[PDB]
């Protein structure tokens, strides 16, 4: 047998059905049209109908429910800044943890940022800090991936978190795996419980935001919530669900997740089709609703900046959706520089059925060996955003 | 390090507050009360509003579409005393799935339909007794401690064998290379990502079949037993719960205390890792806010059940007790593996302990996982004497 001969899904019978139930689960998904999808030829006001619909939808996946105050257990002299360490109680029986960059001799509040790390990543290495173990350790002597040092120098006060089940949020990886952290068991306990990795993930990172608010050096209406990579996850439900964040900044190529798990069947030589990513990524009844260019679209016409591209249609889809609100420079995009070349990339409507996984990200123009936070792109759109 | 120092879920600050995010989601499972948990000092009235209560709860988390072409015969072949037939029926947009029907020879008047379910890596081929639709795919066929459906038919019954998904003839790519170690994950995964679950899936699919059975003039409509073995059993609690017509039941699989299990089996490996005690296929979101096997299984009295590889004492008698209650306290017959039969060799506790590794916890909850297979030989007997009233 050869799998180029049977990565395509469809049907063997004049009347159209599947035997296979992975047949039947594929032409599902094929058939899910999502609720709040974007349209290119919404009018302002249907516009602005939608943008509210798909808020109200993203709070009934998300399940926030609705507590003891923060506390700062530990103050540090860095140069030029002081680094704080905060406590939070956001659930019965949880405690969380955060870090906080100041510049030193503050006077009239400043803009801050909450920085959200990628996968295996974790606080310390975004503020440049040795991990809380020897195997936890980040890079964080690489400024490509240093969020929150690399802006607290630059004059704003940025804010570091975890991602559930890594750092200090991790389990026993600190005596045996490091950073190849169990996302997926944690995940499966919130499954269970009607929840998700991203929706718990999510909740931890709003009552941050919440306290980001509560500071006096903290301008309010300035925040602005940065992510890489997996990060850009929580960055989209606490940009969706809170109208007041500022500006964001997403630091991941703009995937559509549904057409990605479609089209990516191309079975490996033991046949088995593995899904494009883990029940990290699972938060049931998502397709349902949108995708992710849906929702970074509803953003509009808050500031953004993708820095690592995605499909030109997605792309496409995210400034129109800037100029309807009447503000299409609100939105700024950046391709890898590999894809820079318009003739390196391709315009398409729909990607193609029967693909693996190197084939699906060079349709959508993804770099993985340059795939870092893009320090160089974002900290001068920063300061354009608020030299003011 | 040590992974004997770690088995423990234990807080060590003095607000008890855990900054591990599995030490927070283990507490929230463990301070997750089932709603509709069975109480051994409940009232027949209680009992009945209880029983109620849990349907309907079954019945929100399965998610069954009620929005359909009716079922048709593909294949009929003679076997010795009975025929084969061979049926597709279509569930759901775009999806055919197959099932078995043996009937007897000569078949008189109505007689008891038994509905059997395979377990893990198995098919309807492999319970009718006959061979795989591909080479990879020839479940143990020639074994009847698994043929289950070629074994209801030489004792008179009508036996309708069906597939899990993902697995048999519902199966992809396996034919070609992995074979019984299907991909039900996967599966699993994109209902999941669309609001549903493998089971809410499976129990929709076979609840069909249930209902073609019902309009079979052969089949006494009245005399319908769902039998299950292993996973097989999870579809059959569903259907029990969702149809009150069904006559009897048959729990090929020790009674599990699920969300227990997961709470006490977190001793770690040598890579620090906490394996969950099964894979996704398992996963139904909100199934332990509203109950656990034992009080889904004390739910289907007054109705005939048997149990035929024991479990956790507590739980069987929790069982026993509910059968009680109604008024129908033999209803129920319960046997334990041959090796835990003498009551020396199990323990009497309200609690498993907490820590525990895989090996440890199926002895507890009194396993002999070499011997697990459909016990026809305890089951026959039981159905001869309750098929004649």
């Amino acid at each position: 047998w050869s799998p180029k001969d049977h990565n395509l899904i469809k049907s063997v019978r004049e009347d159209g059905r599947f035997l296979s139930s992975y047949g039947v689960v594929h032409a599902m998904l094929r058939n899910t049209e999502p609720r709040y999808a974007f349209h290119r030829d919404f009018s302002p006001k249907e516009f602005r109908k939608w943008q509210k619909g798909l808020r109200h939808a993203m709070e009934e996946i998300m399940k926030f429910p609705q507590s003891p105050a923060p506390v700062c257990i530990k103050r540090e002299q860095r140069e030029g800044y002081r680094l704080e360490k905060w406590e939070f109680y956001p659930l019965p029986k949880c405690v969380s943890t955060f870090l906080v960059l100041i510049p030193d001799n503050i006077n009239k509040p400043v803009p801050a940022i909450l920085c959200i790390p990628g996968s295996g990543g974790n606080k310390e290495g975004l503020a440049g800090e040795p991990g809380i173990a020897p195997k936890l350790n980040d890079r964080y002597k690489d400024p490509k991936l240093t969020q929150a040092l690399n802006f607290v120098k630059e004059g704003y006060i940025a804010v570091a978190v975890d991602n559930p089940a890594a750092g200090e949020a991790s389990d026993l990886e600190r005596y045996t795996l490091g950073s190849n952290y169990d996302y997926d068991v944690v995940s499966r306990y919130l499954l269970e419980l009607g929840w998700s990795y991203l929706g718990y993930a999510s909740y931890l990172d709003m009552q941050v935001l919440n306290w980001m608010k509560t500071q006096k050096h903290i301008r309010k209406d300035r925040i602005v919530v940065s992510g890489f990579s997996l990060g850009t996850e929580p960055m989209m439900v606490l940009g969706t669900l809170d109208t007041s964040i500022y500006a964001f900044v997403y630091n991941d190529f703009l995937c559509q997740t549904q057409e990605r798990a479609e089209v990516m069947t191309m079975p490996d030589k033991n046949g088995r089709r593995p899904f494009p990513n883990s029940i990290r990524h699972l938060i049931p009844d998502f397709w349902k609703n949108f995708n992710f260019p849906d929702i970074v679209a509803a953003l509009a016409p808050r500031p953004i900046i993708l820095t690592e591209g995605g499909l030109d249609r997605d792309l496409d889809l995210v400034r129109k959706a800037y100029a309807i609100v009447g503000t299409p420079d609100n939105v700024k995009i950046y391709h890898y520089k590999k894809f820079s070349d318009p003739d390196t990339r391709k315009n398409v409507e729909y990607l193609p059925e029967g693909l693996d996984r190197n084939e699906y990200f060079r349709m959508v123009n993804v770099d993985g060996p340059n795939h870092y936070f893009k320090s160089e792109l974002v900290v001068p759109w920063l300061r354009k955003l608020l030299e003011e």
